[PDB]
């Protein structure tokens, strides 16, 4: 199970969901990211060195925003077969994670937007019966898996089919 600290990095942001990676490094879906807007948390631009490219957006702030956190290892993508957890929150702070198993890395247009992203599915058998993954509110949500005694992350939710049965992170390149 995805411990309370790696939860704690889930933070709501623009029509998302984002993720701190480290106390300086701030991960979301780009479309979810506020457009015209002169600061994140209160950081002006200036002081941000933002970094997106195929709906992946990372931001790396000059100052320590969350220096709680200990810097984990983000990745571009996983292997073929990786069983994922999405750290979905809802508004209420529930914490609902999504499993899927993880398939081809790849570059892919999704409502005329390049993806640079990595399919999965939903594993059935791993979830609860209710719409995770399948609302906007859900995007930007991190894909984690554990490596040894560690968490990775390796992507953020991009798109799902109407089912929510295939979904897409997007990847850093
Ligand atoms: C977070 O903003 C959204 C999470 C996905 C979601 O809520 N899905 C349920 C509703 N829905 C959306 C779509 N269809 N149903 C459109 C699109 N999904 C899609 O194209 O699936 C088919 C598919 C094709 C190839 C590979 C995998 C799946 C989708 O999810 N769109 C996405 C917004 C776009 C915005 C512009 C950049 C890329 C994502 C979305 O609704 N995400």
């Amino acid at each position: 199970h995805a411990p309370p600290t790696l939860w704690s990095r889930v933070t709501k942001f623009g029509s998302g969901w984002g993720f701190w990676v480290s106390p300086t490094v701030f991960i979301t879906t780009t479309h979810v990211v506020p457009t015209g807007v002169k600061e994140f948390f209160g950081e002006p631009l200036s002081s941000i060195a933002i970094h997106q490219a195929g709906e992946f957006t990372q931001f790396r702030f000059s100052k320590k925003m969350r220096p709680d956190l200990t810097g984990m290892v983000l990745e571009e993508g996983c292997p073929e077969g990786t069983v994922c957890s999405v750290l979905i929150k809802r508004d209420s702070g529930e914490l609902l994670p999504l499993a899927v198993r993880m398939g081809a890395i790849a570059s892919m247009r999704i409502q005329g937007r390049l993806v640079h992203g990595q399919s999965g599915m939903l594993l059935t058998g791993a979830n609860a019966k209710g719409d995770l993954g399948t609302i906007p509110g859900d995007c930007g949500a991190p894909y984690v898996h554990k490596r040894g005694n560690d968490w990775v992350v390796c992507g953020v939710h991009a798109a799902a089919t109407k089912s929510g049965n295939t979904v897409v992170c997007a990847v850093q390149a």
